[PDB]
């Protein structure tokens, strides 16, 4: 509207990593008012996406970020290649949006957050599950006291992956971190719901059914047992060797419970002997579409993993728009909502990777691990 | 049966030690079995009443009871902490033993009970009655038949919401019941049956999160167990009484498919090769649906599901008690023990259940992962 003048500067975005997710974030951000995609860097797919978005290609991160028209960057490289794009952005005074998992070590994540703070640039952690209607609603119910004190969260993200003709980087521990880091969404969600990191974790599991030359080396079953301060608990399950598919977050408090189901897609509140239902995504059509995708891909979860040339489904495209609108607002000086502030302070980024590192160490060293061992 | 069953059957004389909710009903059931007689009961509070109902004698002393010429076997249905002396003294008198779960509240006790019965050459049947559920027998058949391939992972839950009762049952006193883990050991025994024995290593976490008014009972109301089995296999087991999202099931996941035994929304599911099949957990669709009705009635307070003297087990439980008492009576009339039930007679399922429960307990109290070798040694 006419009243927007004063607030509608064009923010120039770079995209580093324009595959499945980076190309689609670029498509979405290009459509946002006051945003332009000026340049992309992606050795394999940059030329193709630059032609689609009508923007430039760069090949060197310092050259890209030295451009006067590059003010912000969306970092959507593979999980193991987030650090250099973020560090060099901060060194050039470029504002950062970074895909999950922020990094595959706490040291990397800590350095990325710290370097952005030292250079006075924004660092937004792309923990997109926080934008789900169902998650926002669960947090509101908790804040409103509807389920009393949260005692216990149980998450699962369990399916069956068939042998593929090729092994994606997403299946290789050194490149993806495996399920715990690639699917860190659930861990971050539980930490948001329970008010931070646990004190101590145990993780068990292994590669039970995907060992050999035709498979990646990631664990295909992971089971986390978290002990929080003040006598509270969480159980988190992941993997790719489960012929009983489950994907949900279950929240149990002194007065009620909340389930966010992403397989039979929908939210349930139990309180005082009644049930209420709520949407996980932004419409019944989005929830029902997600249900159809899970039912259609039951015999092989590998089909849900993005790769260059593929497009995110309806529910994911829709929340990516919400998240890119939120980022664009922050970069046009809209005040950070309390609810999402931990995605900008570094607190959620550090907490997610600290706990993931503690779980990893617990599983590989076969012992309980205190978060203090990771964070100091 | 068969043509060979013609002729009078030898009567086996049964004692019952503990005739509360469960012992009184086991007596009613065994009395109806051919070739079985209930001859005497010992129960300080309820023995006179149950003996009048079953038309049998009352004893007050275990050695006197077992020295009776007519006592050949005993059903031990005392509270969880009072199983050892009735079993040991039965064995010392050459009396065959059926013992309620949990066999005992320590591995030392359980092991001594098994060893003493072996020393005296008497039968010792572990009353792990969940092995007599139609849906558990069917799940085992599917697994043995290779339908779901190698079992990789079992997940059990037995989670509800219990209100504090005006007066506290022995079942809520940890030294008397052993708390959820031992009083509801059914799920732990079920997982170990399906995964072929004890795990190598366990972790248990939990606490009294919502029953601070009952802290004197020293029981956790939430328990979470993480089991690591040999050859890269796992289990997760949940229990407790502070869960406003009720769940009671055993989920079995293998290389080729999965089986769920649901005891809340009562029914079995097989998932394999892109299809689902339904099967019964109990003896009929009516028994499953009755169990579902019971769980809907107890959702706001699971405390009402606990038996106490004067109460009768529900239909599904009466049915498996009949299955189990018929099995026991057959063994005591010289029927050969099936491979399926043999671990209930060898001591192996009894020792495995209590060994793992003790390891879980130690893990929770010491706040660390515990190897089963700490309990059982290096073999
Ligand atoms: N919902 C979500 O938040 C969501 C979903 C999918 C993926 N992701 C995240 O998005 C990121 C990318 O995953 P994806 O699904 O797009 O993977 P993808 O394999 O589809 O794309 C990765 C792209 O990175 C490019 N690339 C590789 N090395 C590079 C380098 N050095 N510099 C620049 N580009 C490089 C590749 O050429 C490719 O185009 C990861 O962090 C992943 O975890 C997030
Ligand atoms: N397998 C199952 O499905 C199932 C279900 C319920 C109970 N049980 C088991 O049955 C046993 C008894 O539980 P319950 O539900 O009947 O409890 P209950 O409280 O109803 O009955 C316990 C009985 O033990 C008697 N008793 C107490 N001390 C005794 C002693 N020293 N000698 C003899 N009798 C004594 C009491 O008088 C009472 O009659 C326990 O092992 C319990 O775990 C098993």
């Amino acid at each position: 509207a006419m009243a927007d003048i004063g607030s509608m500067k064009t923010v120039g975005y770079a995209i580093v990593g324009t595959g499945y997710f980076g190309a689609e974030l670029g498509r979405i951000m290009k459509e946002q008012e006051g945003a332009r995609i000026v340049a992309v860097l992606d050795p394999e797919n940059g030329q193709t996406i630059a032609e689609e978005l009508d923007c430039d290609v760069e090949t060197d991160l310092d050259t890209l970020y030295s451009r006067e028209d590059v003010e912000a960057v969306i970092v959507a490289t593979p999980n193991y290649l987030h650090k250099e794009p973020v560090i060099k952005a901060a060194e050039h005074g470029v504002n950062v949006f970074c895909e999950k998992p922020i990094a595959l070590s706490y040291q990397d994540c800590d350095e990325m957050v710290r370097t952005c703070q030292e250079h006075g640039v924004i660092f937004m952690a792309g923990h997109v599950m926080n934008f789900f209607h169902g998650v926002r609603y669960a947090k509101k119910l908790i804040n409103d006291g509807v389920i009393g004190k949260v005692l216990y969260c149980h998450s699962a993200r369990n399916g069956w992956e068939e042998q593929q003709p090729t092994i994606s980087w997403k299946k290789i521990r050194e490149k993806s971190g495996g399920h715990l880091y690639h699917h860190i969404h659930e861990l971050d969600c539980v930490q948001f719901l329970m008010g931070g990191m646990p004190e101590e974790v145990t993780m068990t599991g292994g590669n039970v059914a995907h060992q050999g030359e035709a498979f990646g080396d990631e664990d295909d079953m992971l089971f986390v047992n978290m002990q929080f301060s003040d006598n509270r608990y969480a159980v988190l399950e992941w993997g790719s060797a489960f012929h009983w598919p489950e994907h949900y977050v279950l929240i149990q408090g002194t007065k009620g419970a909340i389930k966010i189901d992403m397989c039979d897609c929908g939210g349930t509140l139990k309180v005082d002997g009644r049930e209420e239902h709520f949407l996980v995504h932004e419409s019944q059509e989005e929830d029902d579409d997600r249900t159809r995708i899970y039912h259609g891909t039951e015999m092989d979860g590998a089909i849900m993993y993005g790769k260059p040339g593929k497009k995110p489904p309806m529910w994911l495209h829709s929340i990516m728009k919400n998240e890119m609108k939120y980022l664009n607002g922050i970069l046009h000086g809209k005040e950070v909502d309390d609810e999402f502030r931990p995605l900008l302070t570094g607190e959620a980024a550090r907490a997610a990777i600290a706990t993931a590192d503690a779980c990893t160490k617990s599983r590989f060293e076969d012992r309980k691990v205190k978060l203090s061992e990771i964070i100091g």
